RNA sequence: AAAAAAAAAAUU
């Protein structure tokens, strides 16, 4: 099972820190659960909670005595002392239907969640709950995004049984909502028309409008009643008719609610079903307040949201500080019935900052490089093994008007200038260059490109921006012909910022196969005395029918530097990797043909997990094992599987203003916090592997859920840290170890391959040509 | 797509 903690690390310089985690004391008396059944079940959880609470208030005199309870909004009731109920329950009805209701943690350190509903049922009565977080409309404010879409500021709130006490996480959320507004003004926003008041209804407009409003809710008149939208009518309000004792919706509203439609050419809204024959015009329809955005946001909208949330750790912590005392949790009738005590102060925890390892470079200088706070440069330092390019070609998919002769001449000259100093000589003039336009000129250009040039290594496409050609360029370069790419936008082919080019050298030198740097081997954990292979993993889902994509990368050196890559397609919204076994098989074979050793140690990071450990650890660990028991006998390689979490709501701030680093005032790279806030029994730990430059850092939470290598806590912590510096696209420290960052790009560069028998079209679409399977293409 | 990091993933 999940191996317990082998110990706590002590290497590294200690530092005092603060976690948005609050210790909670839970009372000795047992908790009694009272199930509540309501009928029917055709309404939101908020409506359920409202009806039961109003019920309790109306008839509390004898039914409930003098007591204040909490309730999960659904079917779970909590009280402090045994409730005055009879047998299976008492026939009680609140109006609006008839409800019949049918009626540890200390020792371990339902009962864990039972406290959650108590600390959650006061704010859940207040704000708009979104699963685990809440939101409040900004009182006297506006934060629009366009298209009638807003963003509201709220907070995540989850309890966790931290080691030695119950603990409650509070952390700011900033997610998108929909502006309560007239459906007309909303429609005007959606169709990018300010005020059209010719568009009677272009048939495609009639469907593009419902493309977004379909499946929303709406309120009648202008503020009433409330109904659920289902579709836009084909014929307008003056025409669409429903039978009553058969009036059109226009004449009906014209003669029974004495309201003349200003816009009778506009369509109607379906509510309920296409059988209830219930119809509502847009004029008398306001959007309800509190709607959430499930549709995928545009890139620009995502950037605007990012700006809304990227604030520095110092002045942000002082908003969490307010947030905990804002609801005044020790003055809540719900928690004080059950004697709940919290700490309105932050959690003090002393972590340890591991030492990043010095990196070995080559060329003439043989310079060892030491990283400072996550960064190191390369000026006057040559690659460990840089490549020499005899042949290479340019393909500008911007027009001649933007990109011109003398601008490539300058750009290429500058790059050839810096690359030879960087240890990767790009001497000679490019044997080929041609301007191009569109997504469709790509493919035959590239086929002629292979057949006429023998010895042609790399092609650098110069695109203008977000053009459909990128998907083609990648899709072709990988799966059709199997030669190496490196794009660039004209924006950067014009200005030759050296840090831009010197990054381009890093990506390109490894896409041809070279190795930019290695670790000075004597500063490595004990795991490098023996053969060990490292494996990343990610799973990218669609928003929505589009499939999920799964990817794995494999260590191919002992530094470990180079990585091979494979990838598979799978069902929507499914989380587990279906064919991990054979992917590991092919990569173990790749390792056996690169280093000529059978690997004895497998160290295996995984990202993309949501209550999904019970089912993925046990399954994927055997999918690896049978990849091993698939080859020969006496092959029981040691598998240690670690799961990384870039998506919690745990943060850590420095407890000394002198230490608050940078203009974001963020925490340093390489801190480890496996004590106090972490899970007790299970072997997990936090490592803020990166350097926070913008906003406020998210620390990576690594859960070691299996360890056959009996790793001492330091042997594993330092190891994951040294791995985090093995990234090639930049000389910086990333949040997750390089393999976990590689399967992310593979799965991210398979959805460009998707965007264009049935299994073979979508299966071959991802599988790369053999001449580019042995390469670092994803970077 | 030079780059790491920062952002939610009863009516009609």
């Amino acid at each position: 099972m999940v191996p317990r903690r082998p110990g706590y690390g002590t290497m590294g310089k200690p530092i005092k820190l603060l976690a948005n985690c609050f210790q909670v004391e839970i009372p000795k008396i047992d908790v009694y659960l009272y199930e509540v059944d309501i009928k029917p079940d055709k309404c939101p959880r908020r409506v359920n909670r409202e009806v039961v609470d109003s019920m309790v208030q109306h008839f509390k005199v004898t039914i409930f005595g003098d007591r204040r309870p909490v309730y999960d909004g659904k079917r779970s009731l909590y009280t402090a002392n045994p409730l005055p109920v009879a047998t299976t329950g008492v026939d009680l009805d609140v109006t609006p239907f008839k409800v019949s209701i049918k009626f540890l943690l200390h020792e371990v350190l339902n009962p864990v969640h039972a406290v959650d509903v108590v600390l959650r049922h006061l704010p859940s009565m207040k704000y708009t709950p979104v699963g685990r977080s809440f939101f409040s409309a900004p009182e006297g404010y506006d934060h629009p995004l366009g298209g009638g879409r807003e963003v509201w500021f709220g907070f995540h709130q989850s309890v966790r049984p931290a080691m030695w006490k119950m603990m409650l996480n509070i952390d700011v959320s900033a997610t998108a909502f929909y502006k309560a507004q007239p459906v007309i003004q909303f429609m005007c926003e959606v169709l990018d028309i300010h005020n059209i008041d010719p568009r009677p209804l272009t048939d495609s407009h009639r469907v593009k409008f419902t493309k977004e409003i379909k499946g929303l809710k709406v309120e009648v008149t202008h503020c009433r009643r409330k109904y659920r939208v289902c579709n836009v009518t084909r014929r307008p309000a003056s025409h669409q008719t429903f039978p009553l004792q058969e009036r059109t919706v226009a004449q009906y509203f014209r003669e029974k609610y004495t309201l003349q439609l200003k816009y009778p050419h506009l369509p109607c809204l379906q509510v309920g079903q296409e059988q209830k024959h219930t119809y509502l015009p847009l004029e008398v329809c306001n959007i309800v307040a509190g709607q959430r955005c499930i549709k995928k946001l545009t890139d620009n909208q995502t950037s605007t949201m990012i700006k809304a949330t990227a604030r520095s750790a110092p002045d942000r912590q002082e908003e969490i500080s307010r947030l905990v005392r804002s609801a005044n949790y020790e003055t809540d009738p719900f928690v004080q019935e059950f004697q709940f005590k919290v700490r309105d102060e932050m959690a003090h925890v002393t972590g340890r900052v591991l030492p990043a390892p010095m990196l070995q470079y080559g060329g003439r200088n043989r310079t060892v490089a030491t990283p400072s706070h996550g960064v190191w440069d390369m000026r006057g330092k040559q690659f460990h093994t840089g490549v020499e390019i005899k042949m290479w070609a340019i393909a500008c998919f911007a027009t001649q008007r933007q990109c011109r002769e003398e601008i490539l001449k300058g750009f290429t000259d500058q790059l050839r200038k810096i690359s030879k100093d960087a240890g990767m000589p790009i001497q000679g003039q490019p044997c080929f260059c041609k301007y191009a336009q569109g997504a469709d000129s790509v493919e035959p250009m590239f086929r002629h490109l292979k057949n006429t040039y023998s010895g042609l290594q790399l092609i650098i496409v110069i695109l203008p921006g977000k053009t459909p050609v990128y998907a083609e360029v990648k899709r072709v370069g990988d799966t059709l012909l199997g030669m190496a790419t490196q794009c660039v936008q004209v924006k950067n082919v014009i200005k030759t910022s050296p840090q831009t080019l010197s990054n381009l050298c890093l990506k390109i030198n490894v896409k041809l196969g070279g190795i930019n740097n290695i670790l000075v081997p004597h500063q490595r954990p004990s795991v490098f005395q023996q053969p060990v292979i490292f494996l990343g993993a990610d799973v990218t889902h669609p928003p929505a029918k589009k499939p999920s994509i799964a990817a794995v990368v494999g260590s191919m050196d002992a530094h470990p530097s180079r990585y091979c890559a494979t990838v598979r397609v799978q069902r929507p919204r499914q989380e587990i990797i279906q064919d991990l076994a054979s992917m590991v098989r092919e990569l173990l074979i790749q390792f056996y043909k690169s280093t000529r050793f059978k690997p004895t140690r497998i160290i295996f990071y995984r990202d993309g997990v949501s209550g999904q450990f019970r089912q993925v650890l046990y399954y994927e660990l055997l999918a690896i094992r049978e990849a091993c028991i698939s080859l020969e006998k006496d092959y029981q390689p040691g598998i240690t599987y670690i799961v990384v979490q870039k998506r919690h709501h745990t943060r850590l701030f420095c407890a000394d203003r002198t230490e608050r680093v940078g203009r974001s005032g963020n925490i340093p790279a390489g801190t480890t916090v496996d004590t106090d806030i972490t899970h007790p029994y299970e072997f997990d730990f936090y490592l803020c592997s990166h350097a926070g430059i913008q906003g406020t850092s998210r620390p990576s939470h690594y859960h070691v859920l299996w360890d056959d290598n009996c790793f001492t806590a330091d042997e594993l912590q330092l190891l994951t840290y040294q791995l985090c510096h093995t990234y090639v696209r930049c000389t910086r420290s990333v949040s997750i170890p390089a393999p976990a960052y590689y399967a992310h790009l593979v799965a991210f560069r398979a959805r460009y391959h998707l965007v264009d028998r049935d299994p073979q079209a979508l299966a071959k679409a991802v599988q790369i040509h053999q001449d580019t399977l042995r390469t670092m293409y994803f970077a």
